[PDB]
């Protein structure tokens, strides 16, 4: 029972989703951007990922730079908003497994939180290697 809020368009995403195939689970794929979590399930993914809500903020999109959110000026529960009324502002990819709930960057995090071993040896598409076939992170 696993969940990625995915992007497509990143390669981070990318490789988060053939880790979490890669330990032998097909996982639920949100495509966040087109069906963003209700406040309720955010609220609730932030408290299990363990960071701040600044801290999932993607920066360098068009609505953080227009909106100003760069500057210290913002409550958490504004910033969750803005969040919910502009998806592109969620950080990717997040993953839900039944040990936690993880903010995957960098991908391999999600180590962390997938309840099998990766299958075998693990290289993310740009050519770093994760683990070898022996299953040690290099
Ligand atoms: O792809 S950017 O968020 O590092
Ligand atoms: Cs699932
Ligand atoms: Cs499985
Ligand atoms: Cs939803
Ligand atoms: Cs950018
Ligand atoms: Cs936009
Ligand atoms: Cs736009
Ligand atoms: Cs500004
Ligand atoms: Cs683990
Ligand atoms: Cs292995
Ligand atoms: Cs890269």
């Amino acid at each position: 029972n696993i969940t990625i809020y995915h992007n497509p368009a990143c390669g981070t995403s990318r490789n988060t989703l053939e880790m979490i195939r890669n330990s032998g689970t097909e996982p639920t794929i949100i495509l966040y951007l087109e069906n963003p979590p209700s406040r309720d399930e955010l609220v609730k993914l932030i408290a299990d990922m363990g960071i701040s809500v600044r801290a999932l903020l993607r920066k360098n999109v068009e609505p953080y730079e227009q909106l100003g959110l760069a500057e210290d000026k913002f409550t958490d529960d504004q910033l969750i908003d803005f969040m919910l009324q502009h998806p592109i502002l969620i950080n990717r990819p997040i993953v839900v497994t039944p040990l936690g709930t993880r903010l995957c960057r960098p991908s391999e995090v999600v180590l962390d939180i997938l309840q099998d071993a990766q299958k075998g040896a693990f290289t993310k598409e740009d050519g770093e290697k994760v683990v070898d076939e022996a299953g040690k992170r290099l």
